């Protein structure tokens, strides 16, 4: 659920889901349209897509359990949705961690009209 994802984010990037990633680029936090502005934005685009493969699930509210073996994120067995949701969030976290070096504040609160064009998953 949104609750786990943010915590996962924080541990991974040292940044807070809100407001560091809740309104970044064209896909972080609300998604919808345009061309992902950067790597971090790309992470969100993929992440939205991931959630997309689970029409009959509820990512925002279904909670899952996970542990860190050492530095690694390991999703614990739960419902199928729960497991596939976790794998989606884990990917996004690692992704964020992998592009922290290019995170740009000029993309915080990015205005909607500056996101043109559809991009397929
Ligand atoms: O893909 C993302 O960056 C995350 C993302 C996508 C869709 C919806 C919400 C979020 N994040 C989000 C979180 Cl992670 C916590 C509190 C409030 C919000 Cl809106």
């Amino acid at each position: 659920s949104l609750l786990e994802f943010g915590k996962m984010i924080l541990e991974e990037t040292g940044k807070l889901a809100i407001p560091s990633y809740s309104s970044y680029g064209c896909y972080c936090g609300w998604g919808g349209k345009g061309t992902p502005k950067d790597a971090t934005d790309r992470c969100c685009f993929v992440h939205d897509c991931c959630y997309g493969n689970l029409p009959d699930c509820n990512p925002k509210s279904d909670r899952y359990k996970y542990k860190r073996v050492n530095g690694a994120i390991v999703c614990e067995k739960g419902t199928s949705c729960e497991n596939r949701i976790c794998e989606c969030d884990k990917a996004a976290a690692i992704c964020f961690r992998q592009n922290l070096n290019t995170y740009s504040k000029k993309y915080m609160l990015y205005p909607d009209f500056l996101c043109k064009g559809e991009l397929k998953c």
